């Protein structure tokens, strides 16, 4: 009960704010988990022996992929525990609970193809999950790791509250499929303008969780420059993959996918920000003005790539 996780005061200090990145020690990342678990929900919450073994079975199903890979999954959940952090009152117990494992879980089993290679590949998958392919096989994953003997970190919540957690997981992983985000962002845009949100609509708290989901997702974009940089090549060295896959059906993949056409890359880059990554983080400040800093850095990031075309850099 009274064991604390605590961090070197560099990270103590830098891990509250959304540019931190987790570093390069993969062994320090479940303590990292455990330690924002601990500050943003309670000691409580969990039974450190079986959240220790839920993290290390989740580490296990996440592959060698050089995006979709375990530092994605906790960088992810640093950006939910800093948005929780900065909006304290907003959520309940089961939503602080359930968000930083959804996220932690939300690319179990990524094999860092997208859910249209899937389809014209004509995978098992895509014929079990029509839609949302990858995201449901997410979610399958995290209720089939829940199950494991001694792995049921919720084993304390009443049946409905478990039951309601399983619910909050579900619409949160399957609000990481960037198809659903363009329409959830665009409804969420009208409620705001026309004053009709209201967070204590069931239906409006789901959907303002999407976006947060789709905003942690994309937080690589949030980061210092440096750290944006490198990991849009591990991105693009999994597009070009898929690229190389698609050429092996007999299908031109689309540019962002071609590796012989790395030149269209920083403009490639413009379009995410401009019809993705800008207006997903304004909708968010709008709704979560304490998240105006993911804001900020995506702005000053998109600055970065037109520098890049502009020859500066
Ligand atoms: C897997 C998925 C959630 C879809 C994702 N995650 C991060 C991304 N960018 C990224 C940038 N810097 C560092 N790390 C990651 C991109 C991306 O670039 N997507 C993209 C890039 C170009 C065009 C495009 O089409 C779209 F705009 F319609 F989505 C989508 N896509
Ligand atoms: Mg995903
Ligand atoms: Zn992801």
């Amino acid at each position: 009960g009274l064991m604390q996780f605590t961090l070197p005061v560099r990270l103590c200090k830098e891990i509250e704010l959304f540019h931190f990145d987790i570093g390069p020690f993969e062994n320090m990342w479940p303590g990292i988990f455990v330690y924002m678990v601990h500050r943003s929900c309670g000691t409580s919450c969990f039974e450190l022996e079986k959240l220790c073994r839920f993290i290390m079975s989740v580490k296990k199903n996440y592959r060698r992929v050089p995006y979709h890979n375990w530092k994605h999954a906790v960088t992810v959940a640093h950006c939910m525990y800093a948005i929780l952090q900065n909006n304290h009152t907003l959520f309940t117990d089961l939503e602080r609970k359930g968000l930083l494992i959804a996220c932690l879980c939300h690319d179990l089993d990524h094999r860092g193809f997208s859910n249209s290679y899937l389809q014209k590949f004509d995978h098992p998958l895509a014929a079990l999950y029509s839609t949302s392919t990858m995201e449901q096989h997410h979610f399958s994953q995290t209720v089939s790791i829940l199950q494991l003997e001694g792995h049921n970190i919720f084993s304390t919540l009443s049946s409905s509250e478990y039951e309601q957690v399983l619910e909050i997981i579900r619409k949160a992983i399957i609000a990481t499929d960037l198809a659903l985000y363009f329409g959830n962002r665009k409804q969420l845009e009208e409620m705001y303008q026309t004053g009709s949100l209201n967070l204590n609509n069931q239906s409006h708290r789901d959907r303002v969780i999407g976006l947060m989901m789709t905003a942690c997702d994309l937080c690589s974009v949030t980061k210092l420059w440096p750290v944006t940089k490198l990991t849009a090549n591990d991105i693009y060295a999994e597009f070009w993959a898929e690229g190389d896959e698609m050429k092996k059906l007999g299908i031109q993949p689309i540019p962002m996918m071609d590796r012989d056409k790395k030149d269209e890359v920083p403009q490639g880059q413009l379009g995410f920000y401009n019809a993705v990554a800008i207006p997903c983080y304004t909708t968010l400040t709008q709704i979560l003005p304490p998240t105006e800093p993911l804001l900020k850095a995506c702005r000053d990031n998109l600055s970065q790539w037109e520098k890049v075309i502009r020859g500066e850099e």
